[PDB]
DNA sequence: CGGCATACG
DNA sequence: CGTAT
DNA sequence: GCCG
C-alpha cells in the first residue's frame, strides 16, 4: 500500500465503511480545534482503509499500512472488538462537535466564525437568526437558505442545472464548453453542491467569460445568490409545483490550462492536497489548477489532458470514479 | 524535529 | 475572513 | 498523528 492517496485506486464505495467513517469523525473534529495535522493523518488513515480489497477484520491487518500508527489503530481496535469507538462516540456526543459541524455548514461561516460564535455562547441556527446584524450578507443568504441547502442535490438535478448553465453560456459566448467536475464527476449519486468547469477551445476567448454567464443566469431569474474566475452561486432550482436552492460552484479556465483545471476541480479534495504534496516532495514540482511548474527549468508543463499530467509526475492514470481518497 | 496543497472572492 | 477541489 |  503506497504513502499517498494519489499513489493508489480510491473506489467511492468500499469494504470498510465503518471504519473510516469514525477515523473521519476524529479528523473533521481535529479540524475543529484548529490541528491540521491531526485533520490529515485521520483522513490519510481512513482514505487507506477506503483503498483495501476486503474487510479489515482484525488488528493485525493494520501492520504495515501507512498512517496507521498508536492513535488510529486503537480506534479500529475498539470498534473491531467492541462495535464502538468510546473517543468517537464521546467526539459525536459533545456539544462543540455538533455546534461547530452545525455553524461550518453555513454557507459563509468557516471554523474560525464558528469557533468564535461558540465561544460567545451561540448553539442553534436561531441564535444566529435573532443577532443578523452581526452576519455578512454571504452568511445571510447561508443561513436563509440552510435549510435546502442541507438536502442533497441528486443526479437528475444536475443534468437539469447543466442543461441551463450550458443555455446562458452558449449566449455569453458561442463555442464555449461546460464540463462537470467535483464528485458527480467521481461517480456519487447525490452531493450538496454541483460543479462545473468552463472553457472555449480558443485561447484568450474565454477571458470576462463568467461575468458575462452570471448577468445572463440572473436576468433569467435563477441565481439566489451570488458575489473574476470563480462563482459561488445559489441557484433556483425547479421541483415538482415549486422549486428549492442548490449551491453551484462555475468556474472558467483558459483551454491552455483546463487539463489542469479540470484535475484540480475534480477531487477528492484529499486526493488533491495528496497530489500536489506529492508532486512537490517526491518531484520537485509544484502542482496547481492552474499548470505544473519546474522551479529549476522555470518552466510550465502543456498537458493536453489528464492523463499527460498523470504521466509528467510518474503516476499510474487514475480515472476520476478512482480519486475518491 | 519539520511538514502537512494551493489557489481565488 | 470566506470559498473551492 | 504520523512519516521520513
Ligand atoms: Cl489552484
Ligand atoms: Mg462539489
Ligand atoms: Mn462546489
Ligand atoms: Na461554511
Amino acid at each position: 500500500m503506497p504513502a499517498y492517496a494519489c499513489q493508489r485506486p480510491t473506489p467511492l464505495t468500499h469494504h470498510n465503511t465503518g471504519l473510516s467513517e469514525a477515523l473521519e469523525i476524529l479528523a473533521e473534529a481535529a479540524g475543529f480545534e484548529g490541528s491540521e495535522g491531526r485533520l490529515l493523518t485521520f483522513c490519510r488513515a481512513a482514505s487507506v482503509l477506503k483503498a483495501l480489497p476486503s474487510p479489515v477484520t482484525t488488528l493485525s491487518q493494520l501492520q504495515g499500512l501507512p498512517h496507521f500508527g498508536e492513535h488510529s489503530s486503537r480506534v479500529v481496535q475498539e470498534l473491531l472488538e467492541h462495535g464502538v469507538c468510546e473517543e468517537v462516540e464521546r467526539v459525536r456526543r459533545s456539544e462543540r462537535y455538533q455546534t461547530m459541524k452545525l455553524f461550518t455548514q453555513i454557507f459563509g461561516v468557516g471554523v474560525k466564525t464558528a469557533d468564535r460564535w461558540y465561544r460567545e455562547g451561540l448553539r442553534t441556527l436561531d441564535d444566529l437568526r435573532e443577532q443578523p446584524q452581526k452576519l455578512t450578507q454571504q452568511q445571510k443568504a447561508g443561513l436563509q437558505h440552510h435549510q435546502d441547502l442541507s438536502t442533497p442535490v441528486l443526479r437528475s438535478d444536475v443534468d437539469a442545472l447543466q442543461q441551463v448553465v450550458e443555455e446562458a453560456v452558449g449566449q455569453a459566448l458561442p463555442g464555449a464548453t461546460v464540463t462537470l467536475t467535483g464528485g458527480f464527476r467521481r461517480g456519487k449519486l447525490q452531493g450538496h453542491d454541483v460543479d462545473f468547469l468552463i472553457t472555449h477551445p480558443k485561447e484568450g476567448q474565454e477571458a470576462g467569460l463568467l461575468p458575462r454567464v452570471m448577468c445572463r443566469l440572473q436576468d433569467q431569474g435563477l441565481i439566489l445568490y451570488h458575489q473574476f474566475e470563480r462563482s459561488f452561486c445559489i441557484f433556483r432550482l425547479p421541483q415538482p409545483g415549486s422549486w428549492k436552492a442548490v449551491r453551484v460552484d462555475l468556474v472558467v479556465a483558459p483551454v491552455s490550462q483546463f487539463p489542469f483545471a479540470l484535475l484540480g476541480w475534480t477531487g477528492s479534495k484529499l486526493f488533491q492536497r495528496e497530489l500536489r504534496r506529492f508532486s512537490r516532495k517526491e518531484k520537485g514540482l509544484w502542482l496547481n489548477s492552474h499548470g505544473l511548474f519546474d522551479p529549476e527549468q522555470k518552466t510550465f508543463f502543456q498537458a493536453a489532458s489528464e492523463e499527460d499530467i498523470f504521466r509528467h509526475l510518474g503516476l499510474e492514470y487514475l480515472p476520476p470514479e478512482q480519486r475518491n481518497a
